[PDB]
């Protein structure tokens, strides 16, 4: 089985990025089953005096129920919605890396960030790497999974967004509905997502990923403008608390930026779980703010070594695999100075991957594709 080394410190500073440009969108429903649709997709509304009313972010925590992530990180709906679009446009399509943004936005914070352990699917049925998370790997994260306070910041975060948002636009959302989100449970099941086709170097990236509300409406032509991604994190009172900020804050706009969201809106959560203050952002202007910062004012932009090596790091995957060929992309936290990219063999892990990762549907759909 051949592995290939990449250094964690390479660049590429010759790739520039193009802009990001949604494709399709999808609602996937409470029983896992992706529809192409809006029915999740949530409108952004949050007053004033709402904040000033300061809202308790810990009520119903027992009644937050979350999914597995093992057939939650599953490509079956970007792979259903190249379905369709292979299946209109008669044609496939040039893009060749296909992923979720966790895995994006993990490889971008990697230089700086590189507090994860993670393997990788490499899998390059018909030439187009499905890159995603090892499925027996997903097994053993549940028990990496493991307490209640980190239990507690995610159900803090999901109250939050349930708290700002609304199911309808504000004109036709009738206050009964506005006067009840306190009241209703927190799905992690259910999203509104949509695929991107972003570009790095030469090559084109369907991108999906997970959105949290539009602003105030729809936009039919320019959707990414409008989207908004909704994260909120203790209350900065020192300076360690606001180097924090700034670590989260480049995870955030790293996020933000492969997807193209505009606006983040970032709340601040005390230490017994209220909204304290709200305030916004914009993603151009997150790398201004923090190599500008008056206080602290103590290197150099990260952002552009990021975008280098991640540009390394495309093309390395569609230099090192040639076609139909399943490696096992991970990285050790003990490493910090190199990729991981082995191959599997055996026929029968190989088989298994392919299977799972890619559901037979999709692939008897490239069948008459080829015809």
């Amino acid at each position: 089985s051949k592995e290939k080394i990449l250094p964690l410190a390479a660049r590429s500073k010759k790739a520039m990025l193009r802009q990001p440009k949604q494709v399709a969108y999808f609602s996937r429903d409470l029983n896992y089953k992706t529809h192409p649709d809006r029915s999740n997709l949530s409108y952004y509304y949050l007053p004033d005096g709402d904040i000033d009313n300061s809202i308790d972010l810990s009520v119903g925590s027992k009644h937050f129920l979350l999914g597995d992530s093992v057939e939650l990180s599953k490509l079956d709906p970007i792979l259903l919605a190249l379905k369709e679009i292979e299946k209109e446009s008669g044609a496939k399509t040039k893009d060749r890396i296909i992923t979720w943004r966790g895995i994006m936005r993990k490889l971008l914070t990697l230089p700086y960030d590189s507090e994860e352990d993670f393997v990788l699917d490499v899998v390059s049925f018909d030439g187009q790497l499905f890159i995603q998370f090892n499925v027996p790997y997903l097994k053993s994260k549940d028990v990496q999974k493991q307490t209640e306070f980190h239990k507690k910041l995610q159900f803090s975060g999901y109250k939050f967004e349930k708290m700002a948002t609304l199911p309808k636009p504000w004109p036709e959302c009738t206050r009964k509905e506005i006067d009840s989100r306190a009241k209703s449970k927190c799905n992690n099941i259910e999203q509104y997502g949509a695929i991107v086709r972003t570009g790095i170097s030469r090559i084109k990236i369907l991108i999906g990923g997970a959105v949290a509300c539009t602003a105030d409406y729809y936009d039919e032509n320019d959707p990414l403008s409008r989207y908004i991604e909704l994260k909120t994190t203790r209350t900065i009172n020192q300076y360690k608390d606001m180097i924090a900020f700034e670590k989260k804050l480049f995870r955030t706009w790293a996020q933000c930026f492969l997807l193209g969201i505009p606006k983040i809106i970032y709340g601040f959560r005390d230490d017994n779980c209220i909204l304290r203050t709200v305030e916004e952002f914009s993603t151009n202007d997150i790398p201004l703010m923090v190599k500008n910062n008056p206080l602290n004012e103590q290197k150099e932009n990260c952002y552009m070594s990021s975008i280098n090596f991640y540009g390394a790091v495309v093309e390395w995957l569609n230099e090192s695999v040639k076609d139909d060929q399943v490696w096992k992309l991970s990285y050790a936290k003990r490493n910090r100075q190199y990729l991981v990219l082995k191959e599997v063999t055996d026929e029968n892990e190989k088989q298994q991957i392919v299977d799972s990762a890619i559901p037979a549907w999709f692939k008897e759909w490239r069948s008459e594709l080829r015809n």
